[PDB]
């Protein structure tokens, strides 16, 4: 649990918000690409996995399930990659309302940059730091303490 | 101390390496970036504070420490913005090591990757990873949890 991410890709502005959401916390990662590749989504997980320590990742589609440079990068970073397959029907649910949250942010900022990019991580910085109380940010760290103690 | 972040700006292969180094546990985030500009530094620092609880960043130079757009994110994302002067001495010393150390790990993996932002990104995961014990991601982890508690 205290490694488990889920991988999620939304669109905007003609353009692709790749997440990574860590299951336990409902922190997150993003980034702003041209298109989902595989290229894109290795590079990415090896980005997330020297950050964190990350054991498992929950792919976000077949292709990248698929993938052989996303398994190449799972591999390299010691990842195990899995699918995304919500056997909890409450998964779809929870990951729709998350990028319903984030593009409804993004409009709250979208005004005080140019980029796209930086409203999306104005965005990330506002989701993580938002108590629910604890953050998301705050609930990640305690729950990897925890478990390295 | 939780909350203190170093920037610290490298060159390899005609092309800027952007870190910043956690003072309290040497966890490390980098980017590569084709020169060091206000705006690169700032869209950094806004990506960095948006995962770590970032108090003060030392800016790694006098033009970033200037710079509007640097000084913007710093506002935006609520963090306090300070020189980099090394009043204590082994400062120079400790960040000049790590240079050498992350470059000595990029030419280790440097076979692996066509793009030099994927060996970057490759000696972050080693470096973050590295048991000296405990390892940086695991010494950043505990800081902050024993700080949130
Ligand atoms: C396409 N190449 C193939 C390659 C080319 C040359 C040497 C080795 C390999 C190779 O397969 N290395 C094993 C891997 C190790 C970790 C992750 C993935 C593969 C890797 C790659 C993937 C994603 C990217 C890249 C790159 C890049 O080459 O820089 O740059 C930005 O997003
Ligand atoms: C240069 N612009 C000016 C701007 C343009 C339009 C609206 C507001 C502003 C504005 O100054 N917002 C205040 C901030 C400034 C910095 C950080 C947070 C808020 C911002 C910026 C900085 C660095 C980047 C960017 C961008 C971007 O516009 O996307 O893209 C990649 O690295």
């Amino acid at each position: 649990s205290p490694g488990i991410w889920q991988l999620d890709c939304t669109h905007l502005e003609g353009k692709v918000i790749l997440v990574a959401v860590h299951v336990a916390s409902g922190y997150i990662e993003a980034e702003v690409i041209p298109a989902e590749t595989g290229q894109e989504t290795a590079y990415f997980l090896l980005k997330l996995a020297g950050r964190w320590p990350v054991k498992t990742v929950h792919t976000d589609n077949g292709s990248n399930f698929t993938s052989t440079t996303v398994k190449a990068a799972c591999w390299w970073a010691g990842i195990k990659q899995e699918d995304g397959i919500p056997y909890n029907p409450q998964s779809q649910g929870v990951i729709e309302s998350m990028n319903k949250e984030l593009k409804k942010i993004i409009g709250q900022v979208r005004d005080q940059a140019e980029h796209l990019k930086t409203a999306v991580q104005m965005a990330v910085f506002i989701h993580n730091h938002k108590r629910k109380g604890y953050s998301a940010g705050e609930r990640i760290v305690d729950i990897i303490a925890t478990d390295i103690q």
